[PDB]
């Protein structure tokens, strides 16, 4: 239970990722249905992404995910062997594809852990990554659909850092190929934010590291 946000809400902090300016020197395709910025792009390369009235390929590029919100429709919760509630794909997904941004809370160290002392005791999930510079995505409140995904020791997909508009913010991006009925799952350990409390691991994985955090 939590309120569903289109967008992630900042609190006390702004996320300012340093650098601004972008351009491509990738060129566009005469295609309409082929899309224009792929893996030789320059801002992709530093994951940035690209801004719509400035990039060479215009409205052709597939450098604007998270800002375009374009996630994937497939995402269904269901209940997870052992592991609570978790979500898997309807459909098949192909490695490096962009999946959903992570949504929350944009909240300071001292801000989240005050909620973590004030407000989130004898909770026995824990739903936040880390940022930048001690900044973190809670969304133990509010967020997305990303906030169901469990811990594996053999993650399927990977959380990554962009730089959106000058803005910081997380998307989930396939690791390998995943068929229809697969559960998605990342490794926590990078980027949940070191609270004390440790949990035995249930990913069930034959070199699974038994422990989460
Ligand atoms: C971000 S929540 C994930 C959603 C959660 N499964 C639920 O039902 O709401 C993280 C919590 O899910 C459970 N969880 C996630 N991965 C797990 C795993 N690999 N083994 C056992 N429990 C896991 C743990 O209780 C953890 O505190
Ligand atoms: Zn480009
Ligand atoms: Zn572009
Ligand atoms: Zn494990």
């Amino acid at each position: 239970s939590y309120k569903k946000i289109r967008s992630n809400v900042y609190v006390d902090v702004k996320p300012l990722s340093g650098y601004e300016a972008t351009t491509c020197n990738c060129k566009k395709p005469d295609d309409d249905t082929r899309k224009g910025c792929v893996d030789d792009c320059l801002n992709r390369m530093i994951f940035a992404e690209c801004s719509p009235n400035t990039c060479p390929c215009g409205e052709q590029c597939c450098n604007q995910r998270i800002q375009r919100h374009e996630w994937v429709q497939c995402l269904e919760r269901f209940r997870a062997e052992e592991k609570g509630w978790g979500i898997r794909t309807k459909e098949p997904l192909k490695a490096g594809q962009f999946i959903i941004e992570y949504l929350g809370e944009v909240v300071s160290e001292q801000e989240f852990r005050n909620r973590m002392i004030e407000q989130y005791h004898n909770h026995s999930d824990h739903y936040c990554l880390n940022l930048d510079s001690g900044m973190v995505i809670d969304s133990y409140r509010m967020g997305n659909e990303a906030r169901f995904i469990n811990h594996s020791c053999d993650p399927n997909c990977e959380m990554q850092k962009w730089s959106v508009n000058g803005v910081y913010r997380i998307g989930l991006y396939a690791l390998k190929d995943m068929p229809a009925g697969t559960e998605l799952t990342y490794d926590y350990n990078f980027h949940m934010f070191n609270v004390e409390k440790q949990q035995l691991c249930k990913c069930g994985f034959e070199k699974c590291r038994g422990i989460i955090g």
